[PDB]
């Protein structure tokens, strides 16, 4: 789980998706375009830590009766990872437009590369609308076609919720500060990551196995929506607190107004001068403003009280897995956890 | 076709898919974004003409035999429609953003509203996910849905192809005027308006009515695709020589250094001393250099050359229909033909 050889399997899978969604015969009148978007994937797609994509084939590896595992099933569950991969690279480009970010996986982000700009809008969808294409050429014949293809329809829909209820986080230029809750932030990364980052990954792998028990996938779905908060913390964390030579993004939520987790612990701890300081500097577009407020999280201790979070929610997820049963795989949901705990990117 | 009883029949449909996307006892977490996103449809999706929608329903209803047309069917092909105005609506929101425009439909552009701006690209990609809602609610018993799903999403594929070919005009701040030739103008056409406007309508009303032969589909496309490039050459025209209060959008494409058929004519039609305006004005922000373009194209006469293209294709394509196979009805593509060139005869 998350080893070099299934990484490997895993982008052997890359150059075959290109091909079929730029060099399959088709559109063979508009070649500037296509060969522009195999620029597209190989940029926007392949460069992150694939965890969604690798988590997509070791849910199925682990879901699946052993003695159905063969070369081309496997396969079938790395092209549905990819899949997920697509509509991460399709959520990232649009994401650092909103956000105004600067880099992304570790170089500028798309929309601000040599010639894009407000071409990455329609790049956006185009990376989105390509996965129904690699699912027809691969599923449709498949049982799991219909059911796979609603789950995508879905998600893409809840995921776009979520983004909608983060960006309301400004009103007028100045953040909603009365308004930043820890109810309204698990909404928020309920919505915005846990969805498509967790629920998608293994109800994918379930499909491919043929498991469509909705009691089954609901059990699944409660133990993902607590990985998913857990995770969207650690990004919060790293926005303000991490290296990005490492994570490969420079942070924008305290510049951008958020309700981060940071954010609202911040309010939670703050005397009544800290909190005018995040009254009068959070949200706004100075970079003085946002080193007042990157000073105050410091002051407030916010590293240490996240490393401490992280270990105790660690601890009650894992406890919660102990509980799991619907005859699904405990390891599966330890394996996921494994991977994130103490990441720094 | 196209009568009032038409529309109103057709209007009457939408505050249900509304009530569908925001109301329907689903997402009961997350109230402020259901509350907005039904302000989102509001605002962008019923505000046009609806003549991709309508067409919807006309071919239904000019394909199915007329012993099957119950009411409960006509609604669907209504339902059918609306999916259509969605991915329309969707579109419109992200071309405004990439045109830099001012107004859409009479109104200011969504991305322009107060508490919009980048939010548009999320609202965008959230309109279209939508139709794949609308159609899992009303088709899945079905035997087309299946197709009707794929449809959509190849459409999206190809609209996507044409949008980014179009925005490839100008490369480093000037337009590449040496390409700008009538066969890239028409690849441009093809797939960034013909397949979703007119292509979309007729092969929904085709699956609706179980019509999947291919070859039924490719009949119907070498005409729709004829009207697609007259709708798209009008759509030119006006975007330099329209009323904004008729039109309800203020034109961008000579500021933004378009392959529009204007550009595309005045190249054929310049001598050296008309080609160096173009070299020197064309794709500038100033307004004096926007002045100047449209004060060449007067004295090119390209207002003359417009009508006397929408006479000369008025007539080829009425010839074209009359030798389409027996086996589709002419008078689908008449009624077609004749809406968009605002002809009864
Ligand atoms: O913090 P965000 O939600 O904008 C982010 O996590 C992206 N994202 C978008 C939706 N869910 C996650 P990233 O930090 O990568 O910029
Ligand atoms: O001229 P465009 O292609 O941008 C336009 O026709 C919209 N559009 C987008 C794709 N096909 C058409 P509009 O003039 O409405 O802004
Ligand atoms: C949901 C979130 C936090 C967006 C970034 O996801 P990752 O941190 O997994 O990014 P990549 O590996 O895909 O770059
Ligand atoms: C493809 C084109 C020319 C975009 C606008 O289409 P319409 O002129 O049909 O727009 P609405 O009626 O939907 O506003
Ligand atoms: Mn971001
Ligand atoms: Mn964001
Ligand atoms: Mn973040
Ligand atoms: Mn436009
Ligand atoms: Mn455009
Ligand atoms: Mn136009």
């Amino acid at each position: 789980s998350f080893s070099k050889e299934e990484s490997r399997e895993f982008m052997a899978i890359f150059p075959d998706i290109v091909r079929d969604l730029t060099d399959a015969g088709r559109h063979t009148d508009i070649p500037e375009v296509t060969k522009r978007f195999a620029k597209v994937l190989q940029y926007n797609v392949p460069t992150g830590k694939k965890t969604r994509g690798l988590s997509t084939v070791i849910a199925y590896k682990m879901l699946e009766k052993p003695e159905n595992l063969t070369p081309e099933n496997v396969r079938l569950a790395g092209i549905l990872g990819w899949c997920v991969e697509l509509l991460q690279a399709s959520l990232l480009i649009m994401d650092d437009l909103m956000d105004r970010s600067e880099t992304r996986r570790g170089q500028p982000c798309w929309y601000r590369q040599e010639n894009v700009g407000f071409l990455a809008i329609n790049d956006c969808l185009h990376v989105e609308s390509s996965l129904y294409s690699v699912l027809r050429k691969y599923f449709s014949h498949l049982p799991c076609y219909v059911p796979i293809i609603e789950l995508f329809h879905d998600v893409n829909f809840k995921t776009n919720m979520g983004q909608s209820l983060d960006a309301l986080c400004m009103k007028d230029g100045r953040p909603i500060l009365s308004q930043f809750t820890m109810k309204r932030y698990s909404s928020i990364v309920k919505y915005k990551t846990s969805y498509y980052t967790f629920q998608l990954p293994v109800s994918l792998g379930m499909y491919l196995a043929d498991m469509y028990d909705p009691e089954q996938h609901r059990q699944a779905k409660t133990i993902l929506m607590e990985i998913g908060e857990f995770f969207q913390i650690q990004d919060d964390f790293l926005d303000a607190f991490g290296d990005s030579q490492v994570t490969g993004k420079v942070g924008t939520d305290i510049k951008e107004g958020k309700c981060s987790w940071l954010a609202v612990v911040a309010l939670q701890r703050s005397n009544p001068a800290q909190r005018q300081i995040m009254e009068e500097h959070y949200g706004r577009p100075e970079p003085e403003s946002t080193q007042i407020i990157k000073n105050l999280y410091i002051e407030l201790g916010l590293p240490a009280t996240f490393a401490v979070y992280e270990e105790e929610s660690f601890n009650i997820i894992r406890t919660h897995i102990h509980q799991i049963s619907k005859g699904l795989p405990h390891d599966l949901f330890f394996k996921i956890m494994k991977k994130i705990y103490k990441r720094d990117a």
